């Protein structure tokens, strides 16, 4: 459902909607304004309203007293499997729905210049304020527009049932379209695009969303609900120990299944995930117990390259275990076997050339290059993306000079933010790099990684800096 989060409602706000609307057991999670990029969940236990806090940093939820999470739909989903969260409190605001927004005139155009048969879009009315309309494109060549009347809290289109939300309105006629008296049926299959831009308006779109950005941000965070897909195999006791934080998982439909491994019982299990919209695993920090495994993954999927976006230590936080051996050096990772060929330092970042090989068999060697960026602040996101950009445009043309090479592998800590930040950035690029005759829609994007790895971008300050990322990389052509 997802609806249980409330993106504009203050604590108070939240407590008495508990304990006017609600039960025991009654729940809602929202943001918190006294800490941007905090959240907070909000339960009703014995007809009172305890609240706990989630931090995100830019790297999972961390819920406080509990665990760590991608996404607050698979935290909820978490809890509500296992302060007990038994009814959602749902909420009627609709500001974070695909299809809400804007005049008539020009909800036409739109409809008429990205719309196709089945687009709509719910407005305020402008000849009744308090009123909505639900403006709908039919064709192969038509609009429609349908008024829908606010009445005593409760919404209708003159007609039927009363809904106490325009989104439980919308759902209604979604499945049980409106049909006009001669015959032509108001099919709601797709919300209208207003995302997808032409890549010479990203500044045009950036500026306007700086007076913007948190709306379209939480409307995309709103449809994570749609992407929780499985994660057993991360579940099962001999894999629990090979993920660094227990309750962030991939996908089993994505993630990388290890082959040829020792006949132990589980030898197949790695917390990554192929990421296609060339391709990318998206993977977590080592762990002592998985970098031969890490190393077999490299091996198996063919990768050159390697982007790592961490230092092994973060405010005293270990993040990711040294798994490439010291310059120079030669070291055995189980069957695998890694010679480190030279180190090269740049301001922003590191290069490993890394020579990979099998043990016993010396026509397996290839060359793999590990580009370990250095200079992400440990809280936020770079003031500008240059040091980035500069990064993933050397690493591209390393991948695109290496005949027959591999999935690019990235990794950060738990293998979500930071990390899917850049596999994003980058796939961006990639359409830029055509050149600035293209579309752009950041919001798709993301969730179509999101969709193969879970919470693969985190935060909003992250989402914004990727505009920003892809308007420097486009302001540079
Ligand atoms: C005004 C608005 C209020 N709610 C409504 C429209 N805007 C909007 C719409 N859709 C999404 S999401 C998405 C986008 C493209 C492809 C896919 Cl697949 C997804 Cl899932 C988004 N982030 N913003 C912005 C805010």
């Amino acid at each position: 459902s997802r609806r249980w989060f409330h993106p504009n409602i203050t604590g108070v706000e939240a407590e008495n909607l508990l304990l006017t609307r609600g039960v025991d057991g009654s729940f809602l999670a929202r943001p918190s304004k006294s800490n941007p990029g905090d959240f907070t969940l909000s339960v009703r236990r014995n007809g009172a309203v305890t609240h706990i806090k989630i931090q995100n940093t830019g790297d999972y939820y961390d819920l406080y007293g509990g665990e760590k999470f991608a996404t607050l739909a698979e935290l909820v989903q978490y809890y509500m499997e296992h302060i007990e969260l038994k009814y959602p409190l749902n909420c009627a605001d609709p500001t974070s729905e695909r299809w809400f927004h804007l005049s008539g005139k020009e909800a036409e155009k739109l409809l008429t210049e990205k719309g196709k048969h089945g687009s709509f879009l719910v407005r305020e009315s402008q000849s009744h304020p308090g009123d909505f309309v639900l403006s709908v494109r039919t064709g192969d060549s038509k609009v429609t527009h349908v008024m829908i009347r606010c009445q005593e809290l409760k919404y209708d289109v003159g007609g039927g049932e009363r809904f106490d939300s325009l989104t439980d309105l919308v759902e209604h006629y979604k499945k049980n379209p409106m049909v006009e008296t001669l015959g032509t049926v108001l099919q709601l299959k797709q919300p209208l695009n207003t995302t997808r831009i032409n890549a010479a308006e990203i500044e045009s779109r950036v500026r306007e969303l700086s007076k913007g950005f948190w709306e379209e941000f939480e409307t995309l965070q709103q449809q994570e609900c749609k992407l929780l897909y499985s994660r057993k195999e991360g579940q099962r006791q001999e894999n629990k120990n090979k993920n660094r934080y227990k309750n962030i998982l991939p996908f089993d439909h994505t993630r990388v299944v290890l082959h040829d491994g020792d006949p132990e019982p589980v030898s197949d299990y790695i917390n990554a995930n192929i990421i296609m919209p060339k391709s990318y695993i998206a993977t977590q920090g080592c762990l002592q117990n998985t970098v031969n495994d890490f190393w077999r993954m490299v091996f198996q999927e063919n990768s050159r390259v390697i982007v790592m976006t961490t230092k092994e230590v973060e405010r005293g936080k270990s993040k990711c275990v040294k798994y490439w051996p010291d310059e120079y050096a030669l070291k055995e990772y189980g069957v695998m076997r890694v010679r480190n060929v030279k180190e090269s330092a740049a301001h922003d970042y590191t290069l490993r050339e890394l020579k990979l090989s099998k043990v016993g068999q010396g026509n397996t060697e290839r060359t793999v290059w590990q580009y370990h960026f250095r200079t992400w602040p440990d809280h936020g996101v770079p003031s500008d993306p240059g040091g980035v950009l500069d990064f993933l445009e050397e690493v591209h043309h390393k991948q695109e000079s290496i005949m027959d090479a591999g999935p690019v592998v990235v990794h950060c800590s738990a293998g979500i933010g930071r990390t899917g930040t850049f596999i994003v950035i980058d796939i961006l690029i990639d359409i830029i790099r055509k050149g600035v005759d293209c579309d752009i829609d950041v919001p798709k994007t993301i969730q179509m990684v999101r969709s193969q790895r879970s919470g693969m971008v985190q935060t909003e300050a992250q989402y914004r800096f990727i505009y920003m990322a892809v308007q420097h990389y486009i302001e540079t052509l």
